[PDB]
């Protein structure tokens, strides 16, 4: 067992195909996903040619160890894939048709900029390193790239599973490597973030704003501080489900902006009380009256500015 | 070792049967469960037939490697099942009776719409891909589908373990695939949600409503805000034990609706105080008196509307 | 290698023995425990008998693959046990003495009714399936059932490790199955629950009762609500360390009952203030005075009733 | 391959040695640690003895399967160790020098009594079970017991890695067993507990004591209750990182004692207010004045008593 | 298969090189990281040399088992690396060129002193133990040390992957051990700590300082205590994501220092009220006025002192 030799001096083409069966565990924090799929491989090995007449059988079946099989590996995996050889069929000409079912944890970075309204392009990079006797090249057999209809990935929508037909051939450690890019396009199902995080966060903020219709400092201090604590809780909850990004996320921006609102409202509440004690409730009253409009207006404007910057 | 050949040109029938031994780890968030069961396979291989009289042995036992065994795989699994071959028995007519005990982590989506009063149909999909020499078809031997009496799945009730007799036969990557659907029907034991989540959540809400029998703004602000924080806690606790759904759940709806109640009660408490400071306690008094009835009534009506929509 | 044939037509007795080495990870939520023990198997295989004299050896040693060894499996395990064959000894009469050291994750349900003052009976079910040529039966060699003195199971006391001598024989998928029940009797070390959960929970409740010696509504609302939140925290902490039971637990009952106390105390606090505002502090004063005795009395009575029902 | 036979009727001495390479994951809750070390085994097998002059070679090499190797196992492990045979060298007299590198998860109970100022003695128990032909005995080759300089165990100090030279020889299931005790002495790096848990816990308690310099019941109720909630948080945080002990820990004692302080302070704060409302501020004033001294004094005395009992 | 013998009496040089493919899971608490890379080994084995003319091939391919391959191990790993042999090529002069792709969990301590503004040097220690026939020594083939462009480590910046050319040779259990140090230089992406932890922590502290512009003790007690609770939350959140260090961290210092600020502010708040009740608001007023400047000034100075000490 060693590579099939060239007729002329051409490189060996291994036709590939990935057919998704299962998609699960898209971990945001880890930027990983688990995949269970069929990996199909085809190449001509003339050494394996046979006469169906002389051997009875139209197609021969081989055990992995019996024949030369190309060393196909995934680039962006945690550990080497768990594979089970489903079948190895050889036609009389020596054309090998290899099928395996595999499972792997794929490392694919995510762009959290538009979270939870983001979409992603997951990658599965197939690779072959060239042997000494001959160069091995990868190719996509589009007939063998797909996914089953039941492929669901919890809390995401699957747009497309396609392969970039042209491999990336390059040198690595004094040998040629032929790499293919399989692309899984998905979009996050943002629905649940609305009643679980967005609306509750807004409600608590709006409740803080009731202090603009109160002259009671002690009640205001309670209203603003208490809701700020509930906001910290939401911030912590949100940040625990996301990885630490070197960029500002849409969600991150909003969450942060809201802190400034609580801070300014505390200042207002402090100012209003200070003036009242200092026997000038007229100034205080006009500040409070302005705030009642300013706060919602500035909040609504700021959000428009943000959504614009982010989308 | 290669498939047994057809007498005429009929497909090979593999008689299947799953007998559950253990059911555990139904993870709601992951939408997975662990299973430990017997997998029974039975097909005819004439090449294995023998004389009952001349052999003197009623049945013959083989080692997996000695004979051709169909490649049965599960569709909705995380990784390929962990199997141990228990026994392989061949009768004189060449009927093969294979038995293995396996363990696997099954991927089966759940409908959270009626949580925690929901019922589910877990699936275990058995599959076989046809070979070049012949088409392999799956069949259910109802005599070999079951579960042991002790099979308990913590916090769930096991209604039935049945198999859809008619396999789904279809082409996949230029070969035939025979797929069977094993169904585990279960219903959630909702009992514990009542004293742990439902009642405490109602209690805290009812406690907020005591502010309708108080003229103290500062005490009211404390009553409503404090309980709202306890509600956020329950919401977080509930949402951490559930996956992110693209649909509204019964629980989710209730939890959300309750936020509106806390918000409106804050408005009322603000309104009542505002009118008191503005020297008109008569208007305030009639608003508070109305609220005392409105709040429970609207709450009770809203819940009826919801339960109707959901059940 | 195939089963030893019967002298008459008797079944094959496999003498068993489990000797515990390690006991760890009793997971309450999962209702599992890990075990590391010796498994001893002994049966007669005449085909291996020898003359001690012409051999010049009292005992013969074998490698697993060399001889027929019964397929013993555990019923209530997550995955098939991890075993290492320690030693296989053959006496002149063909008596085989097999020893292996194994590790396994055992599924054994727990009765949470008396938690944290509960005791449990963990099970380890040994099984063997009968073959075509003969019926394989299990037996307990009491000389080979035990545990080492150092076997400790964190936060539990080990009472006894015994085996039910008479195996449960039954047909499962047209073959007789012989099952043995090994029983590990344990009792929970309740000590720590007293200073960590019980007493703190009582302290916070008693602190709520100080509102019966206060006329300040605003301070009372703070006392009762604040402690109720600390109670919710204890409830959450307790419920996270336990599985969801379809029955009421002793702890569960107490925890729940206490909610009613906080609810009623809120009502009292509301009533007392309402009467004070309504210019009738005499009625309020006698209600508060009654509560001061009622609350502790009813609490103490309720607990007596509960402990009775549960123990 | 079978044991080397005795010259006289002496037992087989297997000289052992453990050389630590890595120490990690000391889990307090689990009472486990992970270890990566060299395991060295040496014994005389005369059958292997050769001539140094004629053979030309002064040392002869073997593959595990080629020769008899004693079955050494660890007692206090979760699962059987992961080992890689490094080398097997045989000297002219038949002395075998076996070396393997292994990794294992060790089960070793901890004494939480002095936490976080505790020290521990971790154990690694080596064992050998005697065979039918001969008795196997373990011995410590002190030249082969050690640890590398870089062996660090996060948040612990490594004092010593020594072996108790005299093995524990005893009967187990009608055979002899020889057991060695390897001891890893460590002491907890308590530093971080001071600014993260100790001081914050004291600060919140001292803040509660400011109510002894306040006549405002409503402010006092807030001071004492709020800090008690922060104490419950610290208690929960501390108890989640420790296993459930049947004994009282130093930390446990302090944490609990502090609850009594919050309870008594609540009583004081209630008493002071009650007397004030009852128009006798002189009695109240002298109670508060006494408390100002009593509380710190009793706290300081109680801690001295505790530290004494525990250290 | 045994080591290539020395021409003179020189040690065997094994030329190494690690080429990183994947970098993930830098766990701060565990002080571990996962790595997926190519391991390249090259040594001369003259017993394998050949004439390119007679053989008619300029290279020779071998299966691992066919030839002698040095036992290279990693020092700082949890368990032995998961490796797949990619290729083994022999040149005419008997120069062996080995390549494997491996995955491992590396134990590399981190210096938390400057967190979250820290940089780290991760280590990968390659080792070889010399055999009886000869001494093995490791060397770096700089042409074969690298990383691919896509190598990203979430929340960290990869500065350099270099190897210390000169191995650390030493005696370990009477044999020579040659050790190489591969160094991965990284710097933490501190960005996210600013809007998620730093700023919110400052905001809550600044909000506490509004009590210096209030005469309301009850409102002040609420402001300072409530924010102190939010600070405890941040402290807990921060400490859960870090290991327990025997040294003070920059973050740790700040977090702790801030507690003193809350404590002193409580004292001030208590003093101011005490003076007011004692009918001397003039002294109280000047203390409060001083605090308004003192607090921010001392805070700003203290931070300057700290940043200096730490950077
Ligand atoms: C709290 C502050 C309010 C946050 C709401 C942000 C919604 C948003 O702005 O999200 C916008 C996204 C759509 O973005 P997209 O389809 O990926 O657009 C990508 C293509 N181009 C042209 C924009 C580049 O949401 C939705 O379709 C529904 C949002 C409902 C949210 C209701 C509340
Ligand atoms: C907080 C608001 C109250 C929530 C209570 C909802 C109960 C409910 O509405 O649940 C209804 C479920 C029964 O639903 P089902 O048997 O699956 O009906 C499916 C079939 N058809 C005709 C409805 C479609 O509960 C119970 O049997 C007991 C509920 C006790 C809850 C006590 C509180
Ligand atoms: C908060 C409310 C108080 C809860 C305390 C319940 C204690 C209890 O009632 O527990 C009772 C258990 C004993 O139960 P047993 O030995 O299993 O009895 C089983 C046999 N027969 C006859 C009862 C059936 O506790 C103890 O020995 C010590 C309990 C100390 C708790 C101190 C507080
Ligand atoms: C909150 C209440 C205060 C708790 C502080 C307890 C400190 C202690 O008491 O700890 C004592 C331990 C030393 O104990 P050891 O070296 O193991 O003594 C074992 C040997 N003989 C004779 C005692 C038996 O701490 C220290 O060296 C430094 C403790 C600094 C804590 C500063 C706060
Ligand atoms: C809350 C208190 C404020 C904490 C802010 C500390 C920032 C700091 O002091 O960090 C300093 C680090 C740079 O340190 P370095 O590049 O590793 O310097 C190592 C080399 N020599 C000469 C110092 C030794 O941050 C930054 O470049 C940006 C920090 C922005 C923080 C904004 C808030
Ligand atoms: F700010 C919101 F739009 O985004 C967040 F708050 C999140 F994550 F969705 F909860
Ligand atoms: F019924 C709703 F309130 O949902 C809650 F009860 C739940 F989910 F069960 F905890
Ligand atoms: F109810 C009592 F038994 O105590 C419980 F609440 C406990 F111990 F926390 F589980
Ligand atoms: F009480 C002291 F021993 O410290 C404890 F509170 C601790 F370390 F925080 F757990
Ligand atoms: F405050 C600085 F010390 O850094 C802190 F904010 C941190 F690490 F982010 F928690």
């Amino acid at each position: 067992v060693s590579p099939p030799p060239p007729i002329a001096d051409e490189p060996l083409t291994v036709n590939t195909g990935i057919y998704l069966i299962e998609c699960y565990s898209l971990d945001d924090k880890a930027e990983t996903f688990k995949v269970n799929a069929f990996l199909s491989l085809s190449w001509k090995d003339r050494r394996l040619a046979f006469d169906p007449v002389r051997s009875g059988v139209r197609v021969k079946t081989y055990e992995p160890e019996a024949i030369w099989i190309p060393e196909i590996r995934f680039v962006n995996v945690e550990n080497a894939r768990d594979a089970d050889v489903v079948d190895i069929s050889v036609s009389p000409d020596g054309t090998v048709q290899y099928l395996e079912r595999f499972s792997a944890r794929v490392l694919s970075p995510l762009d959290f900029r538009r979270y939870p309204f983001d979409s992603q392009t997951l990658h599965i990079y197939l690779i072959v390193r060239s042997v000494d006797t001959r160069n091995i090249v990868l190719a996509v057999d589009l007939e063998k790239v797909g996914k089953n209809d039941d492929v669901f990935l919890t809390g995401w929508d699957i747009e497309s599973f396609t392969a970039v037909v042209k491999p990336a051939n390059f040198a690595l450690e004094d040998r040629l490597e032929s790499k293919l890019d399989y692309q899984l396009r998905i979009s996050r199902q943002y629905f649940s973030y609305i009643p679980n995080i967005i609306l509750p966060m807004l409600f608590i903020l709006f409740i803080s704003w009731t202090a603009f219709w109160s002259t009671s400092y002690e009640a205001n201090v309670t209203l603003v501080v208490s809701t700020l604590i509930a906001h910290i809780a939401f911030n912590i909850l949100v940040e625990t489900n996301l990885p630490k990004t070197p960029y500002m996320t849409y969600t991150g921006a909003i969450i942060f902006m809201i802190y400034l609102f609580y801070f300014v409202a505390v200042i207002e509440v402090t100012v209003q009380h200070y003036l009242k004690v200092e026997s000038q409730p007229a100034r205080a009253a006009s500040i409070t009256r302005a705030s009642r409009i300013a706060f919602p207006v500035v909040f609504l404007l700021a959000n428009i500015i943000l959504a614009f910057l982010f989308f």
